[PDB]
């Protein structure tokens, strides 16, 4: 991990980056802010290139479509809470997800959005904005406090609140046992494994393949090649602490623990997996304003 760049939000007494994701274009990071702005930055110079007010509360999440034409945002305390924006020609809102605190694109063909509202998953059509499905079963719910519903790599399975759903049949296939209070889990990019906190489950057998203690209370993200998995741990103002963990995605063997000594808001990689961008808070929770920086590392 060689530090390559650092910048803060342009012209602010206090810097309000809350989340990031690379665009299509390679040198250009997208960042959310505590004032609900979406901003485009040159990741090397720290130059602010553009600015849009998406919400009147802080941004928690953003996701660009692979084709560069669409963006998902989620906010903290806004109605609507999440939205889908078009980025071809004119930046404009296409649809809004009134009470979904989290949204993602479908993964194989990006024609759908999945939203989370507490313990409930919603799937929408991107073209119409219509709600196609509601995935919830009160008898099977885990009530994870940081539930985030997600599609698998082929878009035909969903994980919501520790329940595996078949999308075609809208049937719950399997409820995974509850072993923690917060983390609901993600699919491995290989399409065969599910990672729920410290447990790695085989999707074909539901056997336990690995325990990874260092993953406790981590939000897990994969690089674009699916070779490396990155975790930041929930704190006991940011949702994360000051360290991130990397693991070999194939054998789950720890690669590195990096303590940046500042609470982390987000991290992401470019599509070529050369760079890791981390949002780090220089201020404490108790500060009047936030004071985040975006730090860019070359991976080593
Ligand atoms: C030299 C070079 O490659 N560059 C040089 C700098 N670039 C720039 C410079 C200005 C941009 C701009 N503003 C021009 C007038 N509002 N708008 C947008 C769009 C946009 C994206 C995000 C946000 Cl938050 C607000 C607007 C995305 C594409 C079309 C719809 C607006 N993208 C730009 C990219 C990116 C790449
Ligand atoms: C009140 C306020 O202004 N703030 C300032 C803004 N805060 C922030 C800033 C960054 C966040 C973040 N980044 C990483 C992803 N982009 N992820 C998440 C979510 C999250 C958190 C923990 C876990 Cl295990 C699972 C999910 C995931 C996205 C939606 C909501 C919960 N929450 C954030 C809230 C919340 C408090």
């Amino acid at each position: 991990f060689r530090p390559i760049s650092v910048f803060r939000e342009a012209n602010e007494d206090e810097s309000g980056f809350t989340c990031c994701a690379f665009s299509a274009r390679e040198r250009f990071l997208m960042l959310g802010t505590c004032t609900g702005q979406l901003k485009l930055y040159n990741v090397f110079s720290g130059q602010e290139e553009a600015s849009y007010n998406c919400h009147n509360s802080a941004i928690t999440h953003l996701e660009p479509s692979r084709d560069g034409s669409l963006l998902l945002t989620s906010a903290t305390w806004s109605q609507p809470l999440s939205a889908l924006w078009g980025m071809k020609s004119v930046f404009d809102m296409k649809h809004s997800f009134t009470e979904d605190h989290y949204v993602e694109f479908s993964k194989h063909s990006q024609d759908r959005v999945i939203g989370t509202k507490g313990d409930i998953a919603h799937i929408y059509d991107i073209q119409t904005g219509n709600k196609l499905l509601t995935l919830f079963n009160p008898d099977l719910a885990n009530n994870y406090k940081r539930n985030c519903a997600t599609f698998n790599p082929t878009d035909d399975l969903v994980l919501n609140d520790g329940v595996l759903w078949d999308v075609r049949s809208a049937l719950a296939i399997h409820k995974f046992d509850k072993f923690n209070m917060n983390i609901s889990g993600v699919f491995h990019p290989n399409g065969l494994e599910v990672i729920i906190n410290t447990e790695i489950w085989d999707l074909r057998t539901f056997h336990l393949l690995h325990t990874v203690p260092a993953l406790d209370q981590c939000r897990v993200v994969f690089n674009h090649t699916g070779t490396v998995m990155y975790g930041a741990m929930l704190q006991a103002k940011s949702p994360f602490g000051s360290s991130f963990r990397t693991f070999n995605a194939t054998d789950y063997k720890p690669i590195a623990t990096i303590d940046v000594k500042r609470n982390i808001f987000d991290l992401c990689t470019d599509t070529k997996d050369c760079y890791l961008a981390v949002i780090e808070n220089q201020g404490s929770m108790d500060a009047l304003n936030m004071d985040t920086v975006c730090r860019l590392y070359e991976v080593g």
